[PDB]
């Protein structure tokens, strides 16, 4: 009745958050710590514990093991936050061996039969696993979570687009360094500097947000998603966790910032109704002070820390446009937290057997 | 035939750029270094030389002197980058004593008879000094330069609004710490954090930009400036100089990013035509690489370093909206450089006598 | 039964560690949040929670109250991290009123009848409290704990001095910003810079280390303390918590690094033997990798996190000299954690009573 | 007449200081920008100009060329800041071809017949070049300059060792990021952290200091060098240039701090006496304020900026021990500036010839 998870890239920056969260989870245990350049070594000795608290005592001494589908008979869930390009073949192997695969990597995010999942936003799309199982002829499956940076905007925008005639969002991000991994960003890129990431990163942000938005079940029907204008300009500075995003949001019809603020405050989905262990009770928190949120003080907010997107500064810009900022914890909600939540969602919908 | 300048707040962060630039200027000399908490002491011993190179040898040994209009008979130009609230009375005293006053402080920026001057943009408004002299009954005058952060956006927006039906701009800034002075920003506000400045700072940014824009002499006549929507969201991170601003710019009619890019590339005004010593030959530089400009590498650009606004990332967002970023050097163009340029402009229009 | 503690300076950097640690303590409650600037406001809306986790839900809504002894009669214990100069007389009045006062301020640290206490090193000096009550004519008392930066060195030099013929130490500190409070250190002192603190600060570090050393019960008696030579050169850089110190330690005779290392790993005193709730098991943890300790990763070490000094890099320099580094958490061990531990000890010794 | 220099590694951190300094040099021209990764592209579009000022207008359009001796026949002098392991054989081939090679790489720094040169301290070792040509059977030669971090200590300990009975030094370094190149140091090693470099790196610092010390002509002869005790504990933090070192210096007899201080302010050698263009007037500047030097403010010191070691904080620790700090610019003095100065000296001594 405890489910046994294998964490690929266990010692990485996303891996350690699977480690930290699961070693407190009521029924999903970090059982198998997969790696590659350090297999054979205790985890406690290779890991870069760039996160809160301490490596759990009962994890510190487990050996890092091979990422090999045929050695994991004992394993029920695979979480896969592996590098682009390597991740897609490994995830496929795993699904072909019968495993359910919850992946934080981009490789599979746009396969039409793979969900791109934000459990509060497009929970119905896990039914794509049925067409996936048939089309690919395998027993297991793959699910992906979006790009941390895309979830920072897609969540408050999902909630908004659900209930208002939102026809554009123009965003700037200032992201922290732990998203790029280790060695990831050279210190000389961000000491006394700001490092923009370029056109391919901006275009990949907007493209993930559009597929999320196109799967939101809406209460109004205008504008079409074809006519919605998105754009992002992204950057990295020297913060360790936490992506801060400034959004100007546009509408087809006059729309009051105070209305939007109430839909954000009260936003909830099936993770809240179902009470999944990792579901924050306010997946969006709204702050009211004109100097918040601040990366350092607000990235660990919520009853489940780091799982809430904290949104602030709602203000009317003109009748048809408002401004807000949102701060997500890029490796908890943006990555490991989100994938946990997804795994709980699939256990409760019977896709992963208990 | 050399003009003798007094630099108020000479040892401050803006003062030292008046010092650094003027001690190379062909005919305006840093002659009188005014201070207050350190009067009587050599400049070389109190100054925080938080800028490029070294205190000039021939300045290092001059005494810091009183900020007292009646002791400056020998002085021809006053540059005044004093703190809000103290600056306005001192500047007035100075004008009443017969001095021309070029001020970087906010106190006077919205007196209807005081120019708010960006020499490339609204050069004709120095004629407000005539109505000022009459109304206030004094011999000298006051000129102000805008808020460094407002010039970072007002310049590329001035150039744009001059020639296109620009109906909005939605901006985010990420400003460096030297604008707030010393002690200015507590280290704990920006180490591993981003510090937003709040509603009063955003509203003061947009209000300075609107008065600039309303004084641009335009080649088209739509929309009215009443119907133009501005908004800013401002922040400070741990960079030392350089304010980086992301602008989404909106239009009433279909407008191509490649058109706008040519008007920006070729933008010039009377400072360029007149050849003032401190006028960059491209007051706007356009970079083409999707990871530029970067604060650290581009804040000292241009044939007159730090005087050019470097604008990058021009890209079409939809037919009616484009995105660009601009980087200004907040204490050269945003402050001392700008005020120099203003002083050269007034010497050449005969307002300051040679 | 429960002791009720008042925390003076409760919203400050050191105050918050009192609130965070006391909120989990089996018997010392944070009952009375004292202040002055923000008296009458909820703690949670004023505090800067620049620490691990979130303000405790039970503390957040508590009103900040006057720092006034005649209003605290239901209070047992007063903890005082007030700024120099202000602390001294406030501590006195509290003592005089009948309270035990545990202070982290420098004011009384050299009164002959006042302990300067690290519970692991000079625990019998608590008996100064009896001459203290009689010559001060009060029923309360004052106890202080040492400057954080003096503790980061004295705890390892205490353990060394107890057992070896130690004749000097020559220390370099690289201290974090939280020790200076907020607004404390200007961000322009330490971005792309290192800030030395100067002679006063080096002299005061050394002077506290000597007082503590003079109170260590030793198992040898060579050399005399008056013949020991201590020096410190101190600095701050842009870390949030944690003070890293390099120590070159000298001896009167051939002394083996491997033996010191072991005397450090085996260090233990009264708090450990009594099992006080805030006593770490290993008040000195010794690390072996030639790249540790690192501030970010080792400052929250120990089974009571922040309470252990972590020491690394033990090495033979020549036969009479060894080198080590140590890392202390400056506001847990260095201030609030050590005051809590002091209060535990006084309870167990019956100096503080239900 | 003009010497034509090839700069190997010309786009790197140390390379750029060659280009910047050589572009103003009266007689050594940066004629041949060598590389490998970016051969055939303009320098200005590849380089990272992480230094003062802007790429020189004459250098920007120059093609990056092969690092190939048979293509440089018009070249006089080769300067080689190549990475360990790769430098050694490339330097050899250049020598063998007939070039003088001045190297900043560690490869040849311990060859018995190769100088390890700081022109102010062991200038006669240049005469190793004659046995070098004969036993290597080449017409060119190799000369190296020491690790920047070894220079920051050896220049002041050289001046001290020449005149006083110095029996050890015990050093703490706090080094900047540019010494590791780019991508060099991961930003997560040094944001909110300090990175020790470990034993290898401490051993190699000390070992270079000893070789240089062994070559200082002394005016005393106590103690023997083999009896001198050196130690280093080194680290990197998030500054861009400048390596700050604290030195506790030991002596065999009562030695007065005030006298050392003066021997440091009066230090001078051959480069000063010959007036070489890159020789600062005061290769050691001594500062008096108990808060200086500071990396940000004192690393570009001297009438040739970056070429002086700045020393502060001189102080008596006990009668046989003093403390000081020093600040070296690691890629000007510590690498390119010192190679230029070495080349000057060799020209004046006739080792390099028109
Ligand atoms: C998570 C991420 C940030 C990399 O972080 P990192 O901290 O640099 O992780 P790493 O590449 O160092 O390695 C983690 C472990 O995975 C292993 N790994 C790398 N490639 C592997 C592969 N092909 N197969 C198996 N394991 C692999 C590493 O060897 C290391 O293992 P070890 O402990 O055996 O030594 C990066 O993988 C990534 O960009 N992932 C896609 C998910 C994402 O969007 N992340 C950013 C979220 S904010
Ligand atoms: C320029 C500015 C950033 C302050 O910088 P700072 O580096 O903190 O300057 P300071 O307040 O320290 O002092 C500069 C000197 O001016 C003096 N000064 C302060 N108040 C004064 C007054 N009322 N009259 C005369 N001088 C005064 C100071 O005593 C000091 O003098 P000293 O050298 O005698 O000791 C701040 O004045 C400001 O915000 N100014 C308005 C202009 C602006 O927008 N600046 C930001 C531009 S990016
Ligand atoms: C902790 C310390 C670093 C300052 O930090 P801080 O976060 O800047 O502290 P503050 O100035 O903010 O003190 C905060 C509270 O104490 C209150 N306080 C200040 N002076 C006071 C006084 N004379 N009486 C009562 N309260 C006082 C402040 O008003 C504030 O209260 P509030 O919540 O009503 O607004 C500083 O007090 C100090 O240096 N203390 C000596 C103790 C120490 O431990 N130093 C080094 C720690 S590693
Ligand atoms: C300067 C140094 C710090 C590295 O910095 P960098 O900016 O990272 O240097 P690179 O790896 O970028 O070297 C840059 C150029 O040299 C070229 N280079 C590298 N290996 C080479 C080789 N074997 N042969 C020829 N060129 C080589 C690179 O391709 C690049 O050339 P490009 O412009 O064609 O692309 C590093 O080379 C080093 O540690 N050198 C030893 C010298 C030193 O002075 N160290 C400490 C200085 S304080
Ligand atoms: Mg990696
Ligand atoms: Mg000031
Ligand atoms: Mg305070
Ligand atoms: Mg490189």
């Amino acid at each position: 009745r405890t489910l046994k998870a294998a964490i690929l890239g266990a010692t990485g920056l996303v891996g350690i958050e699977y480690v930290r969260m699961l070693s407190n989870h009521p029924y999903i245990k970090p059982a198998y710590l997969a790696g590659k350049g350090s297999v054979g070594k205790p985890y406690g000795e290779v890991v870069r514990w760039q996160t809160v608290g301490q490596v759990p005592k009962e994890i510190a001494d487990m050996e890092i093991k091979p990422t090999d589908p045929k050695l994991m008979d004992d394993v029920d869930i695979i979480f896969s936050p592996l590098p682009q390009g390597a991740a897609g073949p490994v995830e496929e192997q795993f699904a072909k061996e019968g495993f359910p695969v919850i992946s934080n990597s981009p490789d599979h995010r746009f396969d039409p039969d793979v969900p791109l999942l934000v459990p509060e936003l497009n929970p119905h799309t896990i039914s794509l696993i049925d067409e996936q199982r048939k089309r690919r002829e395998w027993k297991g499956f793959i699910v992906t979570t979006p790009l941390c940076t895309a979830q920072g905007a897609a969540i408050p925008l999902g909630a908004i687009f659900k209930d208002y005639k939102m026809d554009g969002a123009f965003i700037t991000t200032i992201q922290s360094l732990s998203g790029a991994g280790y060695p990831g960003i050279p210190s000389l890129d961000v000491v006394d500097n700001i490092l923009p990431l370029g056109d391919g990163y901006d275009a990949k942000t907007i493209k993930e947000i559009f597929r999320i938005l196109s799967e939101v079940k809406r209460n109004v029907d205008e504008p079409k998603l074809e006519d919605v204008s998105l754009a992002a300009t992204t950057h990295r500075i020297a913060t360790i966790h936490g992506h801060y995003e400034v959004l100007y949001v546009s509408f087809k019809e006059e729309t009051a910032a105070e209305k939007v603020k109430e839909t954000l405050e009260n936003f909830r989905g099936e993770p809240q109704d179902l009470k999944l262990p990792t579901a924050p009770s306010k997946p969006i928190i709204v702050m009211n002070e004109d100097t918040r949120p601040q990366v350092y003080f607000d990235r660990w907010a919520g009853d489940i820390p780091g799982m809430s997107v904290v949104v602030g500064r709602l203000k009317q810009v003109n009748k048809r446009m408002i401004r807000l900022v949102s701060l997500i914890h890029n490796t908890v909600r943006g990555a490991a937290g989100g994938g946990i939540l997804a795994a709980e969602l699939l256990v409760e919908k019977g896709y992963i057997e208990k």
